[PDB]
């Protein structure tokens, strides 16, 4: 799977 | 709201 | 062209 | 984290 | 299907 | 333009 | 709604 | 960044 | 394959 | 266009 | 709900 | 890396 990033605080990812 | 990131230089947020 | 980011290991970009 | 909605009945988050 | 809204007036559905 | 909603607290709107 | 376009030939409306 | 093109009347950028 | 467009300068194509 | 699937019961097409 | 399908290996199930 | 499928004839890999 992909791990896409984004903040939410802290970077979180975001797994597909 | 997120903060997505790309590169465009400097990576930048796209933010939602 | 922008550049995304996803983890696959290693961190690929993702150019549009 | 962002919650959209959509009709599934009801209306359900989807969660990011 | 699932059904996304959005304003449009009115807030009509988008139907996937 | 369109609006999409998205909870993040309130319901935000999301103009494109 | 938001009429984005494609080449498929012609180039088409992709109508939201 | 990016910008793509909508109908909305005229053809709007979309930026990114 | 579909072809969506964005300026990027020129309008460049978007293979899908 | 494209047809995209998706199980929905069947799997469905979903074109664009 | 949705089911889309992408490989990762096997076809996988995407859940929206 | 996932692969999406559409139809476009064949069902051809969408590669991200």
């Amino acid at each position: 799977a992909l791990v896409f990033f984004a903040e939410d605080a802290a970077i979180i990812g975001l797994a597909v």
